[PDB]
């Protein structure tokens, strides 16, 4: 008895959905084809400042990455398996030791040589800043300490330096590796790039065996203890996850299940911790009752390198390392949480650090642990493999060895709270919002003027990221007095280079 | 230079791939759901202010729209079709006839009820204003001109108003009809929600005839030298599309193909057209109108103010109290086109399908009962005509023909969403004005009663534009001017809107 006399047409039918979903692609593809020939800035205009960047990459050796840098990469490799047209217009993203004079000098040849308007300003990821010429944003220039920017190999396609593949897999790993702050936006699309990254540059296999030389018997049993009870601890085993090569055992030991030359002597345990000050305290205090003489262990303390890592601590006994501590403190880091109480990190995380381990080891010119971290990355690879086959099971199981995990440890907040909350911070503390560079205004000012900016440019600092052993107590994170005690540096400042 | 021959092991096989894509979705939802159990601000904060929008929203009447409307529209039909889970957060939108107003007094109540920070602010779309609570976004607040909001027509669900899915279809087809500035971020979601929105809320069929008055014969022939001889000037047909009725009875035509009934065909009230250089046509028109007139004297100029975000600026060029043609503002953007053999451009089918809704919906607010009903007719015999054609022709909704959807074919300039919005700062940066209102009701109750009066008078002295629909009445704000001598131009004037 509600309204009988109403009549409906059926405008799609069963079997229209599959159709458009097929055909649209195609068809949008089409659409933005057509609107970068008719659309101011056209194309051909997009083209023509597009070179005039490409000739500074050029000029100045700087690396490309990104997008722009996968894309030719792959496309060298095989030009089916290409991400852009190359009709379809996308912004260049480059690395430098010197960002902000790259800018300026950028910013200048493009006005003049006629473009208006031309601007140079800071990007929503700091130590990053993009060109914007006609409105439109053509290039991100990102800073990079000059130690790890040298370091930061290529591939060189038509005189550019493109980042190699393997090196651009460590941050498509990273975004992998943060579950609840990248899955949402990121995974998806992680995933597509990293398929047809490894599909055009597979993981290498390597024939030989490690050479990590066996610590001294001390230090051996030193090492035993913080594993056998360092890690029984139950705050410990909330806030840490074992990771470098006694993580890697883990993997193997799972692997072969027993029914072996890939098993490495233990050169120092690694942990990442949630709680980084209050682990790096216990641990030294651990140690510091556990060892036969309490007065020949140190700390050195390590600041974070570039965007891989945070920052770390070696505790050392007789100048040898017994175990290394890496700071995570606002990220939750996927595990694998054992019978025994204590974690180890995800198989796609042990992964990633091996990955930056070697990357650290070739900025050391340490041959050995670079070829001992090559050597671990193609036993893992080769470990997963015959383990899935050996199981008959997916990339993705209920396994150890399963990709694209979600359970972690650690508190964390999404990109968009910490990004407001930084906002927040700088508003607070009177600090520029964002910086931006105008070479009209530049050139309109008089030669003091432009002298006047010209040295506000070179007193600005940026973070230091370079991975060195920090020197300057006053940038120590832990305090040691002369009875050997540790304590947390409460007046700590950011320390910056250079 | 020279790749060096090495070995090399598979890390994903086939087919790996599928694998990953089919169980991502729920991986990701999951990882989704997890993050806002432990990551600040929780769903159960987020339920708690949601819970005091809707608090407001109900008593306010406030009609919401968007993909809650859509999504609780839908649910209402058939809960297996929701376009997301209510379990997970989504920001409500709302219309008002007072955004301002309603944004002080919900950012108010957030803010008494101890929340903090408490702000509202303009979104990147002028006369849209966004609250946020912590950090988060929840609501978005959307002006809508008083005549306009109360002829909205909602279904009430829980005592919430919801924008009826007929009047939310106005919106996606408005997302398909702007091919080159829309396709890339809105066609495909855009689709998905169309398909499901019609297959709960499907075409209505009507049985009745169109009952248009037949013009008096002198206009019949001067609305016959529109089509016959304005139609054929070259600048015109470049930069004008035939719309109204005389474009229904062209796709009224294609469907019967003359050898679809051929009792759909209406007779011409007045022609109806579509201008991407509209202050050129109506001048041109009215030249064109007075030489063909017997008694130029005779021919008046109607002027009307845009219609919400469905209509630009339009004109009625009558003679002797009677209209003959109507234009419609199209500058600014590319219009969905079908180009004829006679040089004459149409409207596109999902364009023409946009302008009854919008011409239904019009009558409905000039309460025009005679054509309210002919409008709805109009649309159920379109609907009708593409079904027979498609029917006949035995081919998909996407094909060659003048029936197809998804069309990128069109003509005028137009710039990206992004382009605009940039401009558009830069006018209000030169101008002196507000880039950004904010409301903080922190800073607003700890300012003295003279302050939060002033601001008070401030919130009252705000012009939105006149989307009203009505006829221009005061001469300042006519867009054409009409001397003693009977001759047009265009009228200078920078502000004024009512």
């Amino acid at each position: 008895n509600r309204n009988r006399k109403l009549s409906y047409q059926e405008y799609y039918v069963d079997g229209d959905y599959e159709e458009v979903r097929k055909k649209l692609p195609e068809i949008i593809k089409q659409a933005r084809i057509k609107a970068s020939q008719v659309m101011e800035p056209t194309i051909y205009e997009k083209r023509v400042v597009m070179e005039i960047i490409k000739d500074f990459i050029r000029d100045k050796g700087r690396k490309v990455y990104g997008g722009t840098a996968l894309n030719e990469t792959i496309k060298k490799k095989n030009p089916e398996d290409a991400i852009y047209d190359s009709y379809l217009f996308s912004d260049i993203e480059f690395y430098s030791p010197t960002p902000v004079p790259d800018l300026k000098e950028l910013c200048d040849i493009l006005y003049h040589k006629g473009y208006d308007p031309v601007q140079g300003k800071e990007a929503q990821h700091e130590e990053t800043y993009s060109i914007f010429v006609n409105l439109q944003l053509y290039c991100d220039i990102t800073y990079v300490p000059t130690k790890v920017y040298h370091g930061i190999k290529t591939i060189e396609i038509d005189g550019i330096n493109y980042t190699h593949p393997h090196f651009m897999l460590i941050d498509y790993l990273r975004m992998i590796n943060q579950p609840l702050t990248a899955a949402e936006q990121r995974w998806e699309k992680a995933f597509d790039r990293m398929y047809v990254l490894l599909k055009n540059y597979p993981m290498e296999k390597y024939d030989n065996s490690m050479r990590i030389t066996s610590p001294r018997d001390d230090i051996q049993m030193y090492i035993g203890k913080v594993k056998s009870e360092f890690m029984k601890i139950p705050e410990i085993q909330e806030s840490c996850l074992i990771s470098g090569f006694d993580a890697y055992n883990f993997f193997i030991r799972h692997a072969m299940g027993d029914r072996k030359n890939f098993i490495t002597v233990l050169p120092f345990m690694e942990l990442i911790s949630v709680k980084y000050k209050d682990t790096v305290e216990k641990l030294y205090n651990f140690l510091r009752e556990k060892v036969v003489n309490p007065d020949l262990i140190t700390i050195d303390e390590y600041f974070p390198l570039f965007q891989f890592t945070g920052y770390s601590v070696s505790i050392n006994y007789d100048g040898i390392p017994i175990v290394k501590v890496y700071e995570a403190d606002g990220y939750c880091v996927p595990d694998i949480k054992t019978t025994s109480g204590y974690r180890y990190v995800s198989y796609q995380y042990i992964l990633m650090i091996m990955y930056i381990s070697k990357f650290k080891a070739h900025l050391d010119k340490n041959k050995e642990m670079y070829f001992n971290y090559g050597i671990a990355i193609s036993n893992l690879v080769q470990a997963r493999n015959s383990y899935l086959n050996q199981k008959n099971i997916g990339v993705i199981n209920d396994t150890v060895f399963s990709e694209f995990r979600i359970g972690c440890i650690g508190t964390t907040v999404s990109y968009t709270r910490m990004s407001r909350l930084r906002m927040l911070e700088k508003k607070k503390q009177g600090k520029v919002i964002q910086f931006v560079y105008t070479p009209k205004q530049y050139f309109s000012q008089t030669p003091e003027q432009q002298n006047n900016f010209d040295e506000s440019m070179k007193k600005y600092r940026f973070k230091n990221t370079s991975g060195n052993k920090i020197t300057i107590p006053k940038n120590l994170l832990f305090k040691i007095d002369e009875r050997g005690n540790i304590s947390e540096e409460i007046s700590t400042e950011e320390a910056y280079i250079t």
